[PDB]
């Protein structure tokens, strides 16, 4: 560790805050809508294409109460989808030491959740040391009055 640290100092090492973001899920779940609203904080406005892959960049400022050591973080955002025929292909794009987010529709509920195992396994097969979040969309389609006892159950 001492030699690695001394090499970092000697080789004028800089702090890299850029990281990999991957968006995963079955077709028609709101991956692009997810990325859009998270980037902008507004209701979606963009009509997104049919391309299997969409690439962009995203900066996040630290929220109030954050104890982080960085003012902000940056993500080189990949979003892979498209026809299921290329699913076997898309498996190659998963890597380790990257952030994953799986997108699924809450309205389908358990029907979607079962399928999640497939996608989840596909990440752990090629990303043992990666953090993957899983997010349910279409929360507006869940009745607010029942919402808690629904979402917790689904969780
Ligand atoms: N009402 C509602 N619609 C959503 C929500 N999240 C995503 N969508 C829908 O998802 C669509 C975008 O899906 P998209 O990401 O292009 O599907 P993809 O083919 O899997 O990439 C939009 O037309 C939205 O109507 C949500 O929270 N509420």
């Amino acid at each position: 560790a001492m030699l690695s640290y001394l090499r970092a100092q000697l080789r004028k090492a800089e702090k890299c805050k850029l990281m990999k973001m991957i968006i995963v899920g079955p077709p028609r779940q709101g991956k692009s809508t997810l990325l859009e609203i998270l980037q902008t904080g507004r209701a979606p406005q963009v009509v997104h294409g049919e391309a299997t892959i969409r690439t962009t960049k995203w900066e996040l400022q630290r929220p109030a109460g954050s104890r982080a050591k960085v003012e902000s973080v940056e993500f080189n955002v990949w979003d892979i989808g498209g026809p299921a025929s290329m699913a076997t292909v898309n498996q190659c794009f998963f890597t380790d030491k990257a952030l994953y987010v799986v997108v699924w529709n809450l309205a389908l509920g358990e029907e979607a959740v079962a399928n999640l195992q497939f996608w989840l396994l596909n990440i752990e097969a090629k990303a043992p040391n990666a953090v993957v979040l899983v997010v349910g969309t279409h929360l507006d389609l869940i009745e607010a009055k029942f919402r808690v006892e629904r979402i917790a159950t689904l969780r």
